């Protein structure tokens, strides 16, 4: 049993509170090195005498080469101790703790959780994990009012291909004329790019917080979208770019003509003036050299209060969260203190972050609710589009990524297909309307909240931005109805089974060579069994029925298959064919 690929730590992703009486308790391994894995516990002041307490963890999960185990340790005292017993395939027992590992239970020493505040449990906003998030470009959905449109516009039409600088007019009144299409669709919320008053083709570079760009609409059309919003049950999330402002905001505005002594230069990172935004820069900006984009220093009180007292505004507008862009360029205290300030003002207002890598750091229950699921894409792409890796690997990556944060964090997550910045899934899959299918099949039943990308719905397809950018399709006869239907069914689906949207996952079965993978949603007594088959040829499997819900088994997309036989399910699936398989309960 190899010791040094046993980790854990009382802290993070690995024993984390889950109520103020109830600790989640986690453990990495070797694959195929502990059999069982027990955990005894009591109270951190209970006497030596006292006989402890016993958690058995469940394997729940493993991957490329690590084993997962998860308990769960019932303190009612809000206090707690413990020490691991792992057993290995040759009998071999071994403890585990903080002093290391022994065959003394007390040489093993014991890992301490101090103390468990109700202020300490992740607690994330409940509409937000059985919402559907559907993503909205302002500039190329509708254009309901043609007299917003900026000099230059063109034509919108099916047979389009936009160019970097590219104009259609696209505005928020559009969007409000079609929010019946969205509601039909079953979107429970509304993501829209960056919207605030900007002089550029992208609006990331902020000129005014506190106001909507001309281009999309003004204050008074936004409150109707939002209330029409409201009205039909869907819920609006703007995105905010506080790590830095536009070559045009007004702070920058005063320095770059009262150079060092204007009262905000305290409010961007500049060198030595007098600021230089010429080509060359003597100020820290965005990425390299964009001078269009000056980095605001969000650690001064003075910048805090101001982004504080804007987020303040657009919540009194009634928006329902933040997707916070280059999150993870800002302070954690601020990130901290915004957290504080909008939840104040709306416990269901939800806060996501873009950070493209490991972002644990902001993922423990006092920053974020949750981030942009950049690992599920990654694994979606190379799974279901190119096939660069089979249902075994795939198995492991889902995994891999599950066990980074805690699980409230988990079911959160924004798992998207694409955005404005890839080519649309459907060219992924090379217009394989099959391959597609399927990947939207899983996406629609995996843990975390699917993110529907504009215009995927209908069939879209195009290469990366600009060419993912096209004008939506309004066009009756130029949709692709039938996945828009699909796209409803699945959706539907998942509001009404808890599995999908409460439940957790476990792996089912995974084949190397068949590439058919199959995993398990599990709320209460309810089960949801998914089975994908990812090739092109018709094959039939052998599945093992989860000790738990029955002998019967309904294909919510087509119909009965109770193949409870002999603890086996016989199962043939057509090509690219995916089954939803329901308990009944
Ligand atoms: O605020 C800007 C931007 O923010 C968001 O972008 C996020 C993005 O969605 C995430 O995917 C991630 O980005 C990482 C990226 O995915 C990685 O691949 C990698 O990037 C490398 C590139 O792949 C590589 O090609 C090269 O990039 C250089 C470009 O080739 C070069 O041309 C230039 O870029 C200029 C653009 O070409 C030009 O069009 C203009 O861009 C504007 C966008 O069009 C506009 O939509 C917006 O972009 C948002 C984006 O939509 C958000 O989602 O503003 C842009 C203006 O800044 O101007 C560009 C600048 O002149 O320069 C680049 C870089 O030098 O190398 C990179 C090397 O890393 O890493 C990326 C970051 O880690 O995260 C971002 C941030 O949250």
């Amino acid at each position: 049993m190899l010791l040094e690929a046993i980790f854990h730590e009382a802290k993070g992703s690995y024993a984390y509170p889950i109520s103020e009486t109830q600790l989640r308790v986690r453990l990495r391994a070797k694959k195929g090195d502990v059999v069982r894995c027990e955990v005894l516990y009591a109270d951190r002041y209970a006497s030596p005498e006292e006989e402890l307490a016993h958690a058995l963890a469940g394997k729940a999960g493993s991957d490329e080469r690590f084993d997962y185990f998860e308990a769960l340790l019932e303190c009612s005292t809000k206090r707690v101790k413990y020490v691991f017993l792992l057993t290995g395939p040759q009998g071999e027992a071994v403890y585990f703790g903080e002093t290391g590992f022994s065959a003394e239970r007390s040489k093993a020493g014991v890992f301490q959780y101090a103390y468990i505040h109700r202020s300490e449990v992740f607690t994330t906003p409940e509409w937000a994990k059985e919402a559907v998030i559907y993503q909205i470009f302002p500039e190329r959905f509708a254009n309901g009012d043609p007299s917003n449109d900026p000099p230059g516009t063109e034509q919108w039409a099916k047979d389009a291909r936009p160019r970097h600088d590219s104009f259609y007019g696209g505005d928020l009144k559009g969007v409000i004329d079609r929010l019946p299409y969205l509601e039909e669709l079953g979107v429970t919320a509304l993501y829209f790019t960056p919207i605030f008053a900007s002089p550029s083709h992208h609006k990331y570079d902020t000129a005014d917080y506190l106001a909507i760009d001309p281009q999309f609409g003004d204050l008074p059309t936004f409150r109707r979208l939002v209330d029409e919003a409201h009205r039909r049950g869907i819920k609006i999330i703007l995105d905010a770019v506080f790590n830095h402002a536009g070559d045009q905001f007004f702070a920058f505005r005063d320095v770059l003509q009262k150079g060092e002594q204007s009262r905000y230069k305290d409010w961007f990172f500049i060198e030595d003036f007098p600021v230089s935004k010429t080509s060359r820069t003597n100020y820290e900006t965005f990425a390299v050299q964009v001078p269009a984009m000056p980095k605001l220093r969000t650690e001064n009180p003075e910048v805090k209060e101001y982004l504080f007292d804007v987020a303040r505004f657009w919540m009194e507008q009634g928006i329902d969260g933040w997707r916070l862009n280059v999150a993870n360029e800002v302070d954690h205290a601020f990130w901290r203190e915004f957290r504080r300030l909008v939840k104040s003002l709306n416990p269901d207002a939800l806060i996501v972050g873009e950070i493209w890598h490991d972002a644990s750091g902001w993922l423990m229950g006092d920053q974020f609710d949750s981030v942009m699921n950049y690992l599920f894409r990654e694994s979606v792409i190379r799974f279901f589009a190119t096939g660069e890796i089979h249902a075994e690997r795939f198995d492991a990556e889902l995994t891999r990524a599950r066990m980074l944060y805690p699980e409230q964090a988990a079911q959160g997550l924004w798992n998207l297909l694409d955005s404005h910045d890839t080519e649309r899934f459907l060219t992924s899959c090379g217009g394989n309307e099959a391959k597609f299918r399927l990947a939207v099949l899983f996406q629609m039943t995996y843990l975390g909240t699917p993110l529907i990308y504009y215009g995927d719905e209908i069939g879209m397809a195009g290469a990366t931005d600009p060419d993912c950018r096209r004008p939506m399709i309004w066009e009756e006869k130029e949709q692709n109805r039938g996945l828009f239907e699909f796209y409803k069914e699945l959706i539907r689906l998942r509001h009404r089974l808890a599995s999908l949207t409460r439940g957790n996952v476990r792996s089912w079965h995974a084949d190397k060579q068949a590439n058919l993978y199959a995993f398990v949603r599990t709320v209460q007594d309810q089960h949801v069994g998914v089975v994908l088959n990812n090739r092109g040829e018709k094959q039939t499997v052998l599945l093992q029925v989860p000790e738990s819900g029955g002998k019967t088994w309904l294909d919510c997309l087509t119909g009965e298959e109770v193949h409870g036989k002999q603890g086996q399910l016989k199962l043939t699936l057509r090509p690219y064919q995916g089954m939803i398989l329901w308990n009944g309960r």
